[PDB]
């Protein structure tokens, strides 16, 4: 039974900071926090790859009352303590320039979430959404192409198969399946919970592995700096062979404009086999096992 707009925007949850950590280290680009909300006295429960809204304070340009961005939920249905007790997002501020009007311009929410106090009260909606749930088969595999701040529902998926007190908290979910995630980002300082992916990795070798596309470390083959598209590229075979399983499902998360190149990708490898890509992920979308939310 899953979980949709327990709180809507006309009566949010009034949720309070925990914490606010920074996610990019020293010499990374770009600011992505960690930020945890206390959800006790309220009933908002979620599962694995929903999302929620965030309501900022302020008008607009307009004068108009600011409307709720959505963020993926970047932690479990437990929360990051496992005491179903908090939820957290991974949130990038969001600056840009020009032509212009000004100089750097600053995304409303995400200004406000980035620079969040704890103890500050924020206005929570959702759960929402139903595109990016992972399955309940503890032998599916998962495969998971993320850029940037689309990690999250990742972190979501990874910490429910592979974190201790998760295990210990979901017995009816001991994971058994493949795991693969490609993760794209800039530098390494900007991996985005690189030490527990890492510390993943490293326990459960046969059940996950970590790929990274890091553009400004890192050449493809053709000298152009290193994307995710490039990666899936480099493994297309073996990423189109065990999409060919009944029970893997794939997750693409991140701003958009990845999707092209994976397609190309894999569409090369189908072909080999006399499949067309593009109608069999119709036909993987439409049994629920291609999943994607890009923004
Ligand atoms: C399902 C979903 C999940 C999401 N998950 C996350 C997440 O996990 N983490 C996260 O950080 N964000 C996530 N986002 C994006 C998030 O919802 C906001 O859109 C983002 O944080 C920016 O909102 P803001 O209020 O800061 O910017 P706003 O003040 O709302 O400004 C946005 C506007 O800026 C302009 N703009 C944006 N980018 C550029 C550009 N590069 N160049 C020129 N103009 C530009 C456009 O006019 C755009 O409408 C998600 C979005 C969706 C739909």
């Amino acid at each position: 039974d899953v979980p949709v707009n327990l709180y809507r925007p006309n009566a949010p949850f009034i949720g309070k900071v925990i914490s606010n950590e920074p996610l990019v280290k020293e010499g990374g680009i770009g600011i992505v926090q960690h930020i945890k909300f206390d959800l006790t006295g309220g009933n908002l429960k979620y599962i694995e790859g929903q999302s929620i809204g965030i309501i900022p304070p302020g008008v607009d340009k307009n004068g108009k009352p600011e409307k709720l961005r959505l963020y993926a939920i970047a932690s479990t249905r437990h929360g990051d303590d496992v005491d179903d007790k908090t939820i957290s997002l991974c949130v990038r501020q969001l600056e840009y320039k020009h032509p212009e009007s000004g100089e750097t311009v600053y995304g409303v929410c995400s200004t406000y979430l980035t620079h969040i106090e704890p103890g500050s009260e924020v206005k929570i909606t959702g759960p929402v959404g139903k595109e990016m749930l992972l399955p309940d088969d503890p032998e599916a595999n998962v495969i998971m192409l993320a850029t940037g701040t689309g990690i999250a529902p990742m972190r979501t998926y990874l910490w429910r198969m592979f974190k201790d007190a998760e295990r210990a908290a979901n017995p009816e979910y001991q994971f058994k399946g493949f795991s693969w995630l490609v993760f794209g980002v800039p530098t390494t300082p900007n991996i985005l919970y690189k030490e527990e992916l890492e510390e993943i990795q490293q326990k459960y070798p046969d059940n996950f592995r970590l790929t990274y596309a890091i553009s400004r470390e890192q050449k493809n083959p053709q000298g152009g700096r290193m994307y995710i598209q490039d990666r899936v590229a480099e493994h297309a075979d073996e990423l189109w062979q065990l999409i060919k399983n009944e029970k893997t499902h794939t997750y693409i998360c991140g701003l958009r404009g990845m999707e092209e190149g994976i397609d190309a990708a894999l569409s090369a490898a189908a072909a080999k086999e006399g499949v067309t890509w593009s109608d069999y992920q119709k036909d993987l979308k439409k049994a629920g096992r291609w999943h994607v939310e890009t923004y």
